[PDB]
DNA sequence: AATAAGCGAAGTGGG
DNA sequence: TCCCACTTTCGCTTA
């Protein structure tokens, strides 16, 4: 089963969802989520897992926090902006 | 108030 | 057994 960071990735490199997540500085691996358009990227999050209960931006975010100590994605100080990790990047 | 982003004990998978 | 990698529940904080 595919890692949430991996999914993120896969996205951004795909394009396939542009209006939902994008790059902000893809050299620093820096993204943001849309604000009005978020849910339906965590939608397809919690589908491609077959999950039980339908997935949220709320829960998909807590899954995120999650890597904060790993470090493969950091929360940086700005709205719906997160940053992967030289390592997950380098992959 | 209403809305939104952000934060942090117990259940489910598959080892 | 007991950790993985989240998921789910529920409530709190700040803007």
């Amino acid at each position: 089963k595919i890692r949430l960071y991996q999914f993120l990735l896969d996205l951004l490199r795909s394009g396939d969802m542009k209006d939902s997540i994008w790059w902000v500085d893809k050299d620093k691996g820096t993204f943001q989520f849309s604000s009005k358009h978020k849910e339906a990227l965590a939608h397809r999050w919690g589908i491609q897992k077959g999950n039980r209960k339908k997935m949220t931006y709320q829960k998909m975010a807590r899954a995120l926090r999650n890597y904060g100590k790993t470090g493969e994605v950091k929360k940086v100080k700005k709205k719906l902006t997160y940053q992967f990790s030289g390592e997950v990047l380098g992959r």
